[PDB]
């Protein structure tokens, strides 16, 4: 209702890696202005385009800073990291959790929430609760409690969605939150044979609920910020058991396609948005579109080898036609 589709898209290119250089790949991305990248002669503009040496600090200031303010202002928000595997999603969303320079968006957000709280501490009473869960094969598992598997989405008395039985943990300091993230990351290995395969094919969702009440004013505020590290958008090249010399069978991830439809619908100014297309979009319903701010950071390898995948990513990001 604020502006309808408050979706910003930033494209982040990472440096060519040693494997790409070793392979003999070339840097195909050309840049123009602070918002356009050129691939195969075709220009793609976005809210911003980050070249290969952009800092975690620049990404946070341009992509998340304002959203954090909105959450403290009492609004909901969502920030996504989209792209093929090895593009830079995790580096962007979390990076080095404890390195002041190398930390990603999540650490910097936590840092800013508490710092803000510390500068308040007068008449405002805060309460921060976090949740950490993953979506694999359109099934939800609690990363804070590995017994909570295949959870279901439900809507409460006031339409607000929630994951039935998902752990909600009250945190009181940045360190408590990082410990929570660290626990979730360790818990994730449970019942997973191949973590590489699993991580690239699943979605991590970290929720930060910031509630506050001014003891004097009495006006209460509550904001939810969902931080999402999506599954790899590259469906192609699925190796394994199937038609040996005859295969090309694999779809686009259910949640990614559901997200695509939701973003396109919002971009079109449609009154009906297809949130029900997936558990992910259903849970995110009260924080995606509407009167919520949303930043999607599409990450890309500048490699000649990943040219076609990059095109796809760029195209996905374009679903949110801005003006
Ligand atoms: N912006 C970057 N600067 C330096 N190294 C990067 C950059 N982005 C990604 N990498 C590195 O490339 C590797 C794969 O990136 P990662 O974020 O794990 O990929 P994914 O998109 O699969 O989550 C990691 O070591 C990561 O730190
Ligand atoms: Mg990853």
């Amino acid at each position: 209702d604020l502006a309808e589709c408050n979706i910003k898209v930033m494209c982040r290119f990472r440096p060519l890696n040693e494997s790409e250089v070793n392979r003999g790949d070339k840097y195909i991305a050309k840049f123009q202005g602070e918002d356009t990248v050129v691939i195969a002669s075709k220009p793609y503009a976005f809210d911003r385009v980050f070249q290969s040496s952009t800092s975690q600090e620049q990404v946070y200031n341009d992509c998340a800073k304002k959203i954090v303010k909105d959450v403290l202002e009492g609004y909901n928000g969502t920030i996504f990291a989209y792209g093929q595997t090895s593009s830079g999603k995790t580096h962007t969303m979390e990076g080095k959790l404890h390195d002041p320079e190398g930390m990603g968006i999540i650490p910097r957000i936590v840092q800013d929430i508490f710092n803000y709280i510390y500068s308040m501490d007068e008449n405002l009473e805060f309460h921060i609760k976090v949740s950490y869960f993953e979506i694999y094969l359109d099934k939800i598992r609690d990363l804070l409690d590995v017994s909570k598997t295949n959870l279901s989405v439900h809507e409460d008395k006031n339409r607000v969605p929630y994951v039935k039985g998902c752990t909600e943990r009250f945190v009181c300091s940045p360190d408590e939150v990082m410990d929570t993230i660290d626990e979730g990351k360790s818990n994730r290995h449970v019942a997973v044979t191949n973590m590489n395969e699993h991580s690239s094919r699943s979605h991590s969702i970290f929720l930060i609920n910031v509630k506050q009440e001014n003891t004097q004013t009495e006006q209460k505020l509550s904001g939810k910020l969902y931080l999402v590290d999506l599954a790899g958008s590259e469906k192609v090249s699925k190796t394994g058991a199937e038609g040996a010399v005859l295969d090309e069978a694999k779809n686009i991830n259910k949640s990614l396609s559901a997200l695509g439809n939701v973003i396109s619908a919002l971009a079109e100014g449609s009154t009906y948005v297809p949130y029900r297309d997936s558990k992910m979009t259903r849970i995110l319903q009260d924080s995606l579109g509407g009167n919520c701010r949303t930043t999607i950071v599409i990450c890309c390898s500048p490699s000649s080898y990943n040219e076609s995948e990059t095109k796809s990513t760029l195209l996905f990001g374009q679903r949110a036609k801005t003006i």
